[PDB]
């Protein structure tokens, strides 16, 4: 004989994505973006792990290679240039995302 239909899905309880965002606003995560079209865009994730421990780490001006493009982000005047094409660059700016980082936690031995 046959059998099947379709299936189901089901989702557990997570309260509204506003009443997180509340506080996972700022206690979510934080985002480099630079400057585009409209306005500004997001990075993909690493791209900007650079542009934070350089800045933390107290890096002013730190170099980025792209797929096949070397970029430098400059943290000093908060823009970046290509590392070839000085003339091409652009402003750049840190805003706070919500990213379930602090959620999983991933602690590690000292």
């Amino acid at each position: 004989p046959s059998s099947g239909s379709s299936g189901f899905l089901d989702k557990p309880t997570l309260l509204s994505p506003e009443e997180l965002k509340a506080a996972s606003r700022g206690n979510g995560e934080y985002a480099w973006y630079y400057e585009g079209r409209n306005g500004w865009w997001q990075y993909d994730e690493r791209t900007s792990r650079e542009l934070e421990d350089a800045f933390s780490k107290g890096k002013k001006n730190t170099e980025m290679l792209i797929a096949g493009f070397l970029y430098v982000a400059d943290l000093e005047n908060m823009v970046q240039y290509r590392r070839n094409e000085h003339g091409r660059r652009r402003k750049i700016k840190r805003d706070i995302i919500d990213i379930p980082k602090k959620g999983v936690s991933g602690p590690s031995s000292g």
